[PDB]
């Protein structure tokens, strides 16, 4: 990895564009104000600091490689070789940057400063926004963690209403997204962001990322169970679906097992194969190791409701203390097709209307959880708010006439708790007046060193729901 | 990277689920039949084969690491240590897999086999679908390349209609997506997929990936120009926007320069600052080095039309041979906000209705180009179609009752030309009848080696538009 080749091309040319006599560029990240996504989980900067920004990130070889690439890419010599060589020679290739950030896992309303970046050497005024591109990719773990948390709020509301408690909430949304994301690196980052809120994942890449960059007291941060796929059912031949089911449940008789049941006819599988032919292998199972029937096609809500109606007629259903129907404890359902925050809401509301407890179900989400998200969802943005030119600080901002939502903050910023316990971003260096308590931004990176780190356990505690609290 | 930890968790348990005495699992990838996206660019498998699948990918240390993680992740011992040890011992950790694929850059209608995977050793029946997760991530470069090519078809239609030629087509959609994708790895993959169709990118990560995995005769596959961002304009102070513009155009007097003009008032900037105050610095520029004015906010079509109306009144507009208005050659526009395939269509049709040539404009697209895409767009899917159990080949498939779109192909597959020169996928080994000539798939991977490969130049030739041919 070469940090000189890890920026948007145009940023190579910006050192020639800033006002002459500029010694400081100070920039900030927010999820701009515009499911409403009123608050965001701050997560993932520590990964970026450690993997890409810390230590000796400039060498003679990286400077020459960048110079050679940019000569061809621009068909001109515009690269700031002198400025990068300055960092190599003066700081042994360590970036003269200070980053201050809200603690990871903090849940912050939209339109607040989450982190700030500034150069610590006047010669490196251009470096603050060089690293915008790398740092703005924090949008992704923020957005995954935030959208996963918003789904946890929906599950918590319906579980509480239909059962009176939150037991097993942290296992109710399982990551099925490894195949559906755009890269191996995205898989690890996204899976780790989902694990801020939940414990169930098949995206194995998330485990190694958490171990390397964050750390847990427990051996692993996420868990799974044996489960079939269409290949392990259909390989038996269509006439032998029952033989596949029997073999699989028997192989994993003492742990929970998920069995995809829609290869040919989900309704037949539930009513006749599970319901009658193999019923003796289901009713013998323990509470700790239930059979989890997995539909994977059709309208998500209609299919869940029809599967529950079938199973409720073939198995001994109880009524819990809230008046909701509960399958026996050896039998559960997972809906792992077509699940995103919108369809999750539709399914749990549909179940509540048909008097089915959310205790009966869990959800698998792949593309909806890890891929169907953009930087525009929370309006994640990085902008310069302060410069020093000719030794004088000036408050800098954009305010496009056709879009007031794109207006940016002015001056030096700080994040504070309000008297009512909410959050406020003070602009124009007004934090210096000390009318609002301590600034919540902490130095996390300075002059090539990570200065403050968070464990994954601390991040999970910070990101808890109020209902859990 | 550890390929043993690079699969969906449930696949760790599948070796125990296939029928006893299964010697072969044969699987295939397609963009299932369901802007219509009727044809897909096959691109990106070669990256995956080289980076993740070739050579010694199993070691004693990688087996022990996977064993230790899966013991905690499943809270049980289910990991196939013996199976992975067999590959390490017998094949020096090279995967006993054969992959056959359509040549990269090929443009193939939906619902055709694009690649097949099978084990070459009967002991490794379980390995075919272990690597589904890694291989299915090819959805991403396929989908970026396909959606980029569909935008090229729109630009080609309107450029031809308004100008009579395709001059500059390959520069008309520029990648601005580096900050808006989910990881560094995704940035390189997605940028490379856009460069199958276009030559303009700010996502520098794409260049290294292409050089390393594909190659080009030219020194670089993609190009950019100096350009401003809001920080380099706003840092001057709101009252000094003219000074910023003047400094920037003067710094890049002899190459094209893009200047974001919407920091405070895009209409004022065009009419008064560019139009009057700095007009003398614009009219003096060469055809090879125009000023490119960049709006970045407001309704994308309405803002482009108003910017063009303003500039047409301040600069000497001509009428081209098709009767469309053309700014002088020293002045162009780039719309780099809110561009996706839908808004691109809306803008070029709106320009045509107002008699503005598409010669006047280029587009920048970021999240729309590289991030706002999912595996569901082209229904990218990997399924088992053939197994050998007890020495007998079985044609296997899924056919869910509630969704006929999810039905999968049966048996051994091959790709052929029809008598009319179209594509057909033959099922159930019917390719062997030689009624449709030779299979168009080539072996690209066998027993740990990449056996056939494509330069980036060949991929570009394969992905050309008919209108270009
Ligand atoms: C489906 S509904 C269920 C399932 C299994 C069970 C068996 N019990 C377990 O697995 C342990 C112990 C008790 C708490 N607990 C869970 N509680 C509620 N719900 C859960 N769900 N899960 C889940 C597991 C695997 C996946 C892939 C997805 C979700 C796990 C859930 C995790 C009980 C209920
Ligand atoms: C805006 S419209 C233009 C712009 C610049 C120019 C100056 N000319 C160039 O740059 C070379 C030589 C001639 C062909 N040629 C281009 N032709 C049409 N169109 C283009 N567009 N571009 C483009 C450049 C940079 C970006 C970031 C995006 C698009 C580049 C374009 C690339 C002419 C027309
Ligand atoms: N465990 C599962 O059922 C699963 C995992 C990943 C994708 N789809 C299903
Ligand atoms: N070159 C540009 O104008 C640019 C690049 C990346 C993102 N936004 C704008
Ligand atoms: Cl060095
Ligand atoms: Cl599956
Ligand atoms: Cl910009
Ligand atoms: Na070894």
């Amino acid at each position: 990895f070469n940090i000189l080749l890890a920026t948007d091309s145009y940023k190579v040319t910006h050192y020639k564009q800033y006002p002459p006599n500029t010694s400081k560029v100070y920039s900030y990240f927010e999820c701009r104000e515009k499911v409403k996504y009123e608050e965001t989980v701050f997560y993932g900067l520590q990964y970026i600091l450690n993997k890409y920004l810390k230590g000796k990130v400039v060498t003679k070889e990286k400077i020459q490689e960048a110079k050679d690439v940019y000569k061809e890419h621009f068909q001109d010599d515009v690269f700031n070789e002198k400025g990068w060589n300055y960092i190599l020679e003066k700081y042994d290739g360590h970036l003269p940057i200070e980053i201050k950030a809200v603690p990871e896992g903090f849940v912050i309303p939209r339109g607040n400063v989450l982190f700030t970046v500034e150069n610590t050497d006047p010669e490196c005024y251009w470096l603050t926004n060089w690293i915008e591109t790398i740092l703005v990719q924090s949008w992704y773990p923020i957005t995954v963690a935030t959208n996963s948390r918003e789904q946890k709020k929906i599950l918590a509301k319906y579980l509480l209403e239909t059962s009176g408690n939150l037991d097993g909430l942290e296992y109710k949304l399982h990551d099925f997204g490894y195949r559906g994301v755009s890269s191996q690196e995205t898989a690890g980052i996204g899976a780790s962001a989902h694990l801020v809120n939940f414990k169930g994942t098949d995206t194995v890449a998330g485990l190694a990322l958490i171990k390397k960059y964050y750390g847990t007291k427990d051996p692993v941060p996420g868990y799974s169970v044996p489960a079939a796929e269409h290949s392990t059912i259909t390989a038996w031949g269509k006439d032998h679906e029952k033989d596949a089911f029997e073999h699989i449940v028997t192989q994993f008789s003492s742990v929970p097992v998920s069995v995809v049941s829609d290869s040919y006819d989900i309704y037949n599988a539930c009513e006749k194969i599970w319901g009658e032919d193999l019923r003796h292998l289901i009713v013998s199972r323990s509470t700790q190791a239930p059979l989890i029937i997995r539909p994977d096609s059709g309208n998500p809500l209609d299919t869940v409701l029809k599967v529950l109606e079938i199973l409720g007629k073939k198995f001994p259903v109880t009524e819990n203390s809230k008046g909701y129907k509960l399958l026996p404890p050896y039998l559960r359902v997972i809906q792992g097709d077509g699940v995103d925050i919108n369809t999750l809401q539709e399914i749990v509301e549909g179940m509540k209307q048909k008097m089915w407890s959310i205790e009966n179900i869990a959800f698998g989400s792949g593309g909806g959880l890890l891929q169907k998200l953009t930087r525009d969802l929370l309006n994640c943005s990085f902008k310069c708010s302060y410069v020093v030119t000719n030794g004088l600080g000036i408050n800098v901002f954009k305010d496009p006439v056709a879009d007031p939502n794109k207006r940016s903050k002015k001056g030096r910023l700080s994040l504070h708790r309000t008297p009512a316990g909410n959050f406020v971003t003070l602009e124009e260096g007004k934090g210096d007046l000390e009318e609002y308590g301590q600034d919540l931004l902490h130095t996390v990176f300075k002059n090539g060193k990570v200065t403050k780190s968070y464990s994954f356990d601390e991040i999970r505690k910070n990101a808890q729901l109020n209902i859990e609290l």
